[PDB]
């Protein structure tokens, strides 16, 4: 039967089911002054599904000049079409092969370019803040985003919203490697899931999908939905609490130094965007330091809530185009203050 909502995370994470319900607030807004993440399910169901096609994408925006980062080495290709990653976003046999004849796991940086959504892909951008959940917190003038009301001592947002668009990390040596680098934001944000790719014949890797999930720190009810099929798998997060920030600062200064970087004492490696926390790192973390997190597994359509100030990194297990919208709940406004 339909219900207003559930728990993940073992009660810890509110899981919203109807994303135009006008009602959700008195549920979310409890959640969310504790400094919890949230998830809405079923987005995908309000958009209009042929605008979000990686082919579309390619015919509309091939001859576009992009850059390519290499997500197993960090490598930059520099100066290609759009078109030769959109064309191998699921089909294996066309994507660009690194010098070992491997096919690549490729993310395209910062496309659309900085603030250009809006001008260039006009239909998409009024198909999705018209759809975003929350829209009191999330639209541009909504009553409860602070954005467009605050003066210069806040770090404002960027105009958004903003496209992520990477393929699937594929082998077991993958597992180890991010898709976004742990990192945090001074403003909160809304990441929805609009599309995912799970190739078919020739390079399928559902095996190590199922391997990551099983072997991994997820829920029984996380665990539940991956294992029915029925809905498409996208990427796996983890979100810490803002308030653990600087225990996981100190974990990356003492691993980096084991590893022998040298580094001085105040350096701020989450600032770095340098690291992953593997399997080993999350233990770690939780053993010698007491932190706990949030792992989320986001399927298409699922609308992840990031509140300012939250440690976070994703790590895609099959192709996704996300879009994110950030914004200025009065819950966490201190974050952007530029004093004391
Ligand atoms: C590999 N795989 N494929 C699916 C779906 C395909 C179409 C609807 S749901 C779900 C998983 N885990
Ligand atoms: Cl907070
Ligand atoms: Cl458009
Ligand atoms: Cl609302
Ligand atoms: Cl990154
Ligand atoms: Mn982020």
């Amino acid at each position: 039967s339909m219900t207003s909502h559930s728990w993940l995370c073992d009660g810890r994470l509110l899981c919203l089911h109807d994303p135009s319900n006008k009602n959700n607030w008195k549920i979310f807004r409890e959640c969310w002054k504790q400094g919890q993440p949230v998830l809405v399910s079923g987005v995908h169901k309000k958009l209009k599904s042929e605008l979000w096609k990686p082919e579309a994408f390619s015919q509309e925006f091939g001859d576009q000049d992009v850059d390519l980062v290499n997500c197993r080495n960090c490598a930059i290709i520099s100066d290609v079409k759009v078109r030769d990653f959109w064309d191998g976003f699921e089909i294996i046999c066309k994507r660009l092969r690194s010098e070992d004849g491997q096919p690549m796991v490729l993310k395209l940086k910062d496309w659309p370019p900085g603030e250009d959504f809006r001008d260039m892909m006009p239909t998409r951008f009024e198909d999705l803040m018209e759809n975003l959940p929350l829209p009191e917190y999330t639209k541009r003038d909504g009553r409860l985003n602070l954005a467009s009301r605050l003066p210069s001592y806040f770090v404002r947002p960027d105009l958004g919203p903003k496209m992520y668009n990477a393929y699937g990390l594929i082998t077991a040596e993958d597992r180890r490697v991010g898709t976004t680098n742990l990192h945090l934001d001074v403003s909160d944000a809304v990441n929805v899931m609009v599309y995912v790719g799970i190739p078919i014949g020739e390079g399928a890797h559902d095996e190590e999908v199922l391997k990551t999930i099983d072997e991994g720190d997820a829920d029984e009810v996380t665990k539940e939905r991956i294992h029915d099929h029925k809905e498409k798998p996208g990427a796996l997060w983890h979100i810490y609490a803002a308030k653990d920030a600087e225990k996981i600062r100190e974990l990356l200064r003492k691993v980096g130094e084991e590893q022998g970087q040298e580094n001085p004492p105040d350096h701020d490696p989450i600032h770095d965007q340098s690291w992953y926390l593997d399997q080993t790192l999350r233990k770690r973390l939780y053993e010698e330091y007491g932190v706990q997190g949030w792992a989320i597994v986001q399927f298409l359509g699922d609308a992840v809530f990031i509140p300012a100030g939250a440690p976070h990194q994703v790590h895609n297990l099959y192709s996704c185009i996300k879009v994110a919208e950030d914004f200025v709940s009065p819950e966490h406004v201190k974050h952007c203050f530029r004093l004391t």
